[PDB]
């Protein structure tokens, strides 16, 4: 019952992303609520929840010079849609009815900054040997994802690429080559929540928060997940019930892509294909722009941005596809954007987060 009474007015980056050197992370944070607020055709004045990661809700706060009645900060740890559950609720209950969401650091050039792999990698092999997945499978998934950072300008990777190049790429930790891992960027992003109500009083078509579900295994645990995300399951189901809709009416999905292992398994973890058979369901370029199942549409961490482990940049793009910010853009714009699903399996698949937004 918090399904529905609020809703995303406002959604930007930084004025730079990739490589912005010189610049910190409260920096990067500023721009972006800035550039966010002015989209909504609200300032700083209007703001009075702050929620961040990447940099403290009180040194933003006082850099941005505001006074929110209500702060939400993330441990220094990931952070993908917690604050969207966190600022709905801080609205309904009228802790706030204007709240800011920041994410981002100086991930590349780490201004301002004093002078794990194996465990997804291992998780990645043990998938390949118990269901046969492969690393043309695999590999599918950064071609796609690639294929939809060429239409757009900002994106980090432009460079069309093939199977055989993901295959041919440099080894990092095996099974991963370097096509197969995120990127590393200097990005800030924001976006701006309000009551519903207000928010068919302002500039932009609403997004509504219309599902959210967050889970974690306890802080200890016997064995490091592989096979499954037990976490990813639940606050996929949860995200689900709160919204009350199916997986066919899902009509774009973003998900977290630190690896191209981690977008298989939360897609088999969230129920969208079966146990073992995200290889094949990623197949036949299925997520690519014009397929049956469009997938990370700003081109994801893995040629985009990604400055650390943050849902803001996939919630900016969900948010523009719902309101077919790209209408003018051809094959860009997802068809009949009515509902999306962001997703993000952190920890060492041992958190995660899911979120599901609509076109009010």
């Amino acid at each position: 019952t918090l399904s529905g009474k609020t809703a995303i007015v406002g959604v930007a980056e930084s004025d730079q992303i990739g490589k912005v050197p010189d610049k910190p992370a409260i920096a990067l944070h500023a721009e972006a609520a800035l550039n966010a607020l002015e989209e909504a055709g609200l300032t700083l004045r209007d703001v009075d929840g702050l929620l961040t990661a990447g940099i403290s809700p009180l040194e933003l706060g006082e850099y941005l010079g505001i006074e929110p009645s209500y702060t939400d900060g993330t441990a220094v740890g990931s952070s993908f849609v917690i604050h969207l559950a966190h600022a709905a609720a801080a609205i309904v209950t009228g802790r706030c009815s204007v709240a800011l969401i920041t994410h981002g650091e100086s991930g590349r050039s780490r201004v301002g900054m004093p002078p794990p792999v194996g465990a997804y990698a291992l998780a990645c092999s043990r998938h390949m040997a118990e269901y046969g997945t492969t690393k043309e499978q695999l590999a599918e998934i950064a071609v796609a994802t690639r294929k939809w950072a060429m239409l757009n300008p900002k994106a980090y990777m432009r460079d069309p690429i093939t199977i055989e190049d993901v295959l041919n790429s440099r080894p990092i930790v095996w099974p991963f080559n370097l096509l197969d891992c995120c990127l590393v960027t200097d990005a800030g992003g924001a976006c701006v929540v309000t009551s519903i109500e207000r928010a068919r009083d302002l500039r932009q078509h609403p997004v509504a928060i219309l599902g959210v579900g967050e889970s974690h295994d306890h802080s200890i645990i016997s064995q490091m997940p592989s096979l499954t995300s037990f976490a990813a399951r639940r606050s996929g189901q949860a995200a689900f019930k709160m919204a009350g809709v199916t997986h066919d009416d899902i009509d774009l999905a973003m998900i977290y892509d630190s690896f191209t292992y981690t977008v298989l398994l939360s897609l088999e973890d969230l129920g969208f294909c079966a146990k073992g058979e995200g290889g094949a369901f990623v197949s036949g370029q299925r997520t690519a722009p014009g397929g049956d199942f469009p997938m990370n549409t700003n081109g994801g961490g893995l040629s985009y941005t990604h400055p650390g482990m943050y849902g803001m940049f996939a919630i900016i793009e969900a948010v523009r596809q719902l309101r077919h910010d790209y209408a003018d853009q051809g094959i860009r714009q997802v068809p009949n954007c009515e509902l999306a699903i962001v997703h993000g399996t952190g920890g060492v698949l041992s958190s995660a987060g899911t979120a599901i937004l609509g076109r009010v």
